[PDB]
């Protein structure tokens, strides 16, 4: 957190090098090493990198800068420090993320990392509150395929919660859940999950902004662990047909003056009308949330309308049929569990929509509509209608178009997220359609 | 920097072979091993070939002398020892940078290092100035292609600050980095490039000679530490098209009385006139300096005018799109960056261009043009004419041309060096004109 | 050379398909084919098609209308009819060379073969003249390469009219000339050339527009062939390094009212005045003519200055080495072979281009330069200046560039022509400069 603290862990634990990194607009990690030169010119040089930043080439990163205007700087976040375990130990290599800044040294509008700062400091000023946010990312673990290699398969015929042999992955989350816990997280359980060769390692909830950079860092130690055993990691949403997706079920609570907002011993549910009103927000953005917590084209095959999928626009108690689940769990624990996003998504962006949405039901104390206890798959297209059950976009530009008419995800991410998101993933979905995907080979060859 | 300091060092390191490293006129390095026998008849022997160096043949070495005339010296720079870290430690291998000296003990013409220095003595004695520079030298790590092994591919589908594994070069860098702090190096930053398996390793600024001495040791250290991890590295200006080249941005200034001559805090853009009458000078030989900082026929691939690239002979502030870019940085580090180089380069010849057409717009205080703030790759052809932007040639004889008939290069250079270097390219373009490409066949073997 | 004329072979020969041929710009040639049916009905039918023609998407072909305007005619020269023997002989498929024109039925401008037929009535109108070319275009034959099946090499190891088994391919020239014999032609000789693989069929001359129509069918004729024999010809100008490259000598003179206006008995060399001037104007033009003689980037890898090459701008009697040679026989056969062209060329254009600026040395009456009778590929650079020897661009730009600024070839070949072939030459030009080349790879990848 403090200079000092920074410094004098790099003079006695032996580090020789310092990553600045940060993410681009798709929610992919970026940085530069720096080395540390021995003795104290080698400390006084790091400090001045440290509280002064970094210049880098802008227009090289995705959705920032033209090439015109390319000069832009890295603040570092020194309470993010953490030590890289993947890496040697002796002349060992740290990390410290950044806030992305103008060459003005103001911050850039187009950061993801900024602009969740920005609406967290904005809740606090209005409200008091702490956004608290718990992700659950699924990934598969990968092998070449015998028959062809330069195709991959699951690295194991396992299901929800096997046990070895059958599940062959217990030292690969062994390592994981090690190398988690030297980058300060707080892991709370480890398993296999239903399809073939896909696992879930769970971590304990904290405020948006350390939950999102917990996820990135998260995505990073899971690839790079799995490359040391042999195989290849993927949070793909769907990356193969007919077995489960990877799913990041984003557990989330507001906390007014240190306080479960949420819990009310004394209502229906034990659930209070603040807890209600932010459900009712999250429900009527359902349509605009999923263009930035499902980006890719890949998240529609998983978050399937019609087909079993956490699709219909709806809240449920221990439901998991339902878009939104509300566990058990009540008193400080009191939470909603948002079930359509994908482990593919910019956690910053993702946690940022997530709270507009919800502080938007808030603000203007709209009314949830009542929880649907019944199987929600087991209904017909008309009986659903008849309730008003409707269904999240069926594809990528669906889901584009409804954020594009959406005021109040716009004015969250700001002009500059808003316009280069919609412009990067309209082109990667001009090449999508474009494309002659495998499937009409195979159906329309023989024609 | 003494005679009694190298020895000190050798006699306690137990340094057993001594390199007397130098470049030919292409800056390709060269070097003959000394070995150092025991005791102190292996000290005074070491003595005796340190001060009055040792010979060798001259007409083996590219653009030096002729068979009748083959007998030449060389006198080593004390200062420039160093222990090369890809040899073994014990019984370590040790190199020192020497002058190319005639059979009289006069320096030889034609040697790069040598016109280096006497330009930086004649600006020192005329001004009283210290010419800076500090270059960012790209290159490509590589590996044999799987589908055919003749042929070479790039080590990772990596992009720009990309993060392991989709970066597979971390543990290249870091061994690249170490070997170069040993060498003396001053490492500022090291990260992936915008091309697959294309990396930039920086170092910090200093006198021309001394960052000369170290362009030549830091690709020797890049390639050396590439063999090691399997792998080849090339400082090739653009070995694949369609995507990046590598490019040796050279960023510089001079001092006049230890003070920094080009910041003016009192003046527009806080730039000083000997700044701008220093751009004014390069931009005027720009189409002659770029035949020796641009010296291969694929240099002007990446250097291709009509496309992307830093063609447009102009100057601007903080935009990669003109030849020139000043950056935002202001006091002492007011600089100016050549974007026109590539690692191809001598760069003893490449900074004695640089320093001879901006003196020679400091000496007749020549006016620069107004900074194209506006990105040029978006303007048309019509209105960069109107403008009066005009382009660096198109190919390597387009540039020998411009080098002939520029007279303040020719003079900088010397007669030796200007007529050997048009002579040696002029055949080396002959060479390509003549060649049947494999385009060619591809294009035309149908006709 | 009338509609029953053709309908009277076609009926007693069974001709079951009628190919509508034609060239592109770059004298590519384009048809399709018409299935003629039984009795009089398919007679009448076959009769209108070949007096109003048939319609054609202009749009696909290459410069000639954009997709916006691309409805287009092609009306049958009914004097270029012939018999495909490459094709069955029972149900055989005839051909006939169409003229390009405008759904206004007006000729096309953009049409080469009513460039040459425009030109050559302007000539006959102004003179009353007749235009006379035999050219000699010589090929390649081609088999696998044994060590690599993706490469090509050639068919034989044979020299300069060698005889079998040396030279393998008297049997591929065989068929090649019946196959000619019976397309109308009168072969005059044929036999194997320098370069190993290298070949030579030879026709008589004949006026500009029937010969141009027989080097688009010798072309076909020769690929065809090959293909039949498990071989693969290419009209490539220089498909290898280090051996003779394939050349198309034009032999040319003009008829003024009937009689040899080249010859004259009672002047040096037996040379006529009309003769000088029509060679002053070759040379005139002759840096602007390979531009269209010479449209590949690889022809000046052939007709390569400062090499064994036609490069030098200058006419010879019995001479090999110059631009021009006037061949010893004299009376009806005194002629000038221009030596510049390559089988590459559109003839249609090339013979064009060759007429106009001949044309314009003998409406000014333009003094032509002395012979070199000394070989010019033994004289120094020095010497061949002070002569006043220039020599053919070295590039396809180089040519280009001097096309653009000659205004008697713009006016033969129209705006139409002149800016099309400009921009797709241009473009060509760019893909080439641009790309990596294999000697790029070999040369500079070490660095
Ligand atoms: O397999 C896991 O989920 C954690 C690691 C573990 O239990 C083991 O090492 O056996
Ligand atoms: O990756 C780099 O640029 C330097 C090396 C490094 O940071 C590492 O060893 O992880
Ligand atoms: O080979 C030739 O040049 C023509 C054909 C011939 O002479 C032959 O059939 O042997
Ligand atoms: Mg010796
Ligand atoms: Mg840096």
């Amino acid at each position: 957190s403090t200079v000092e603290q920074v410094l004098e862990y790099v003079k006695s634990n032996n580090v020789k090098f310092m990553r600045f990194q940060f993410v681009d607009i798709l929610g992919v990690p970026k940085n530069v090493a720096f080395p540390i030169k021995a003795g104290e010119k080698g400390i006084e040089e790091l400090r001045d990198v440290l509280e002064n930043g970094l210049y880098f080439d802008g227009s090289s990163i995705e959705g920032f800068v033209g090439i015109n205007e390319s000069d832009m700087m890295l603040k570092p976040d020194l309470s993010t420090f953490s030590v890289l375990p993947w890496r040697p130990s002796e002349k060992s290599v740290a990390r410290v993320i950044c806030d992305v800044y103008t060459t003005k040294g103001k911050p850039f509008e187009g950061d993801p990392r900024g602009c969740l700062k920005r609406v967290m400091e904005e809740f606090k000023k209005e409200f008091n509150g702490e956004y608290f946010v718990g992700p659950e990312p699924e990934f598969f673990l990968l092998k070449k395929d015998p028959h062809n290699p330069h195709k991959y398969i699951p690295a194991d015929d396992g299901g929800y919660f096997d046990l070895e042999p059958m599940d062959e992955a217990p030292d690969i989350r062994r390592d994981i859940v090690f190398a988690l816990e030297n980058l300060g997280f707080h892991v709370e359980a480890s398993h296999h999950e239903v399809a073939p060769g896909q696992h879930e390692v769970d971590f304990k909830f904290d405020d948006a902004l350390k939950t999102a950079d917990s996820v990135i860092t998260f995505k990073t130690t899971i690839k790079t662990i799995a490359e040391q055993h042999g195989l290849k990691a993927t949070f793909m949403p769907k990356p193969f047909f007919g077995m489960n997706g990877s799913g990041m079920h984003c557990h989330q609570s507001i906390w007014l003056n240190g306080e479960p907002s949420f819990y009310d011993e004394n209502a229906p549910y034990q659930l209070s009308e603040t807890c209600m009103n932010y459900v009712a927000g999250i429900l009527k953005h359902a349509k605009a949330i999923v263009a930035i917590t499902n980006p890719t084209v890949n998240s529609y095959k998983r978050l399937v309308p019609g087909y079993e999928a956490p699709v219909n626009i709806a809240w449920a108690n221990s439901n998991r049929s339902a878009i939104i689940r509300v566990p058990a769990a009540r008193g400080k624990g009191t939470r909603i569990e948002f079930r359509a996003p994908d482990p593919s998504c910019n956690p910053y962006l993702a946690f940022t929509v997530m709270l507009a949405a919800g502080l938007d039901g808030v603000k203007n104390k709209l009314d949830a509509p009542e929880p649907v206890e019944r199987n929600i798959f087991a209904m017909s297209e008309a009986e659903k209608k008849e309730l008003g059950i409707e269904s999240v976009p069926a594809n990528l530009k669906a889901a584009l178009d409804e954020l594009e008419n959406n005021d109040v995800l716009k004015n969250a991410l700001g002009k500059h997220i808003f316009e280069s998101f919609l412009e990067i993933k309209n082109a990667e979905w001009d090449s999508f359609r474009t494309s002659v995907t495998d499937w009409e080979t195979t159906a329309y060859l023989k024609i």
